[PDB]
């Protein structure tokens, strides 16, 4: 054997083809297909609709799920609605409403914008939502998808 | 960090070839197959119907009539148990500027939801002018066995 | 390198259904695509092909996209009506006694205007049909359309269909 | 040790390893056949697109040729919508010269009390697979109207994965 | 016991730079748990606040990534009409060659000059090579290419976690 081989099998740690059975999926108590381990429920919801201010989603270390749409407006509109990740040092919009581009009329007409993230925050991390103006809105749900670490959140 | 001490109530610096026999021993897109059977539809308006209310993993596609921010009128995706409300898809999203003409476009959703005992899944819209339309079936049981199309 | 006792009857009936554990980790390399010739992916399996899509446009009649047992993936749009207007125009799914709609045009809600814009309504669906039930497209006026293609992925069994 | 009862599995063991025991003693093993293969090993990274296997497409009023040699392809963007009752063809069709299916439509708006038609994109995001003779296009039969996107081959004929 | 085999030979040395057994040997499978954990596709392609590419382009050309590896991008670019002068699309280049991945002029409207316009979403999985470039461009201030990316992988495809 000449191989990055050694190299997996270092930090992770014949010529008869054996056959196995997996017991993994059993011995870590059955099966979480991922679509049933990410559903939504009543209790585990982080519901949001929020006009003019600023509203925390999560501030606790893990991976989210959120999803929603915010008001469009004109890219040169005054009136902003985004989902950003920040630690009060730096932020960054993950979600942006102020995209549309009218041409020829100041009669603008608004669509929702979707977003659907996966944000992984860890300490001193803020995901938030933000509108400027009553006329502009951050709408959806989210919910802890796994700790920190990875462990998965039963729903 | 040995997670083999909980599954399990050295290692070999020689790789051996195998074959995984384990399926032989249903595929996600055919299981959660929609039916006439199993199809709940609905279209809802001015009225708050129940898409599902007893345990169980359901998912549920459909579209929203998009009205203004600012509307009276709600059509929504939401989930209860008598006591608390989760709104889980949001009809009042859009925000028109210079003009009171609101053209109006389908706002889709496309959820899992989980519910336990007591919790209800349901449609709402409170006037005649909005709808909430689309599909629902129940995908696995409250213990997340999977049920067959 | 020796071994260990264990205690569990969840992992015992899952190996009578398909005792101790050695401690030494083994590493491996799964041979069990090329022993089978390849593996099948998902999304290169339920691939459209010239002779296997059933195109649909429909405008002002009923057409069936499938009336025969299997699973069909069926996508595209309709054309988005008011959800007071009169024209219909769905993908609807039925036994000749109930019929169930699977998408649904008439659904936008304008307001302070009869001017009323109308936009794609995308779906996206897997529909399983077995014996006696139909997959059809409908729009009730010519106004409206009801366009997009269909496969069959599998058949009622679940036998999976290559492309 | 002990003998297993199954003929499924002799059989399936006999076409698997060409040319019955069990065992008791659970093996913790670690799976090394991704870094073995190397690279790109994961379904999305396999189809990503690149510069040099991007088929970029922009195509008004001509017929343009996506693709017309065996594989399966992967194609994804926009159509310029237009009324239902339109002139102005917009689409990704297939085809093998005799006959032709539309993959992806554009006249699909349905205005009401207006004849001021506003546009919106129509995405398509397909697989498709050509065998020989079949041709993958893209066909706008007006200026005024776009076929927009991007494809690439993610398979040859026989489904074996071609590397970003 | 053993017995002979006789596509698996080639794949063997391909691999690792021939026979069967009869025996059945159950196996628990740890590698996630050697990797690290969170291996998951949805959970290691997560953004994160120090991870995350944001950009927000208007009038100018702005750089997503111009180092070898595997990149998710998404985001919108800002509507025009098809025969319009204002663009803003994401593309990758080498400086050479450039290729539109995503384009904002799309729309269509008839019987008005009064064009609404809409978010055009694209979501792209993009591999550079040494030379190459992904970038956001815009040439109008009236047009945003706006939205987020992270590098998913290395260039050789092994998986960065957030
Ligand atoms: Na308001």
């Amino acid at each position: 054997i000449d191989s990055s081989i050694r190299d997996k099998l270092n930090t992770l740690l014949s010529t008869t083809i054996i056959p196995v059975v997996d017991l993994t999926e059993t011995a870590e108590g059955g099966a979480q297909r991922e679509d049933l381990q990410k559903a939504f429920t009543l209790i585990n919801t982080i519901d949001f609709d929020v006009e003019n201010t600023t509203t925390t989603i999560a501030n606790t270390p893990g991976f989210y799920k959120v999803v929603g749409n915010l008001s469009s407006r004109d890219e040169a509109s005054g009136a902003i609605a985004v989902i950003e990740v920040t630690d009060g040092i730096t932020t960054k919009i993950l979600a942006n409403n102020r995209i549309v581009s009218p041409d020829g009329t100041t009669a603008v007409q608004s669509v929702p914008v979707p977003f659907d993230l996966m944000v992984k925050l860890v300490a001193g991390d803020t995901l938030q939502a933000r509108s400027n103006n009553a006329e502009v809105r951050v709408q959806g749900i989210a919910r802890q998808i796994a700790d920190v670490s990875g462990n998965l959140i039963n729903p």
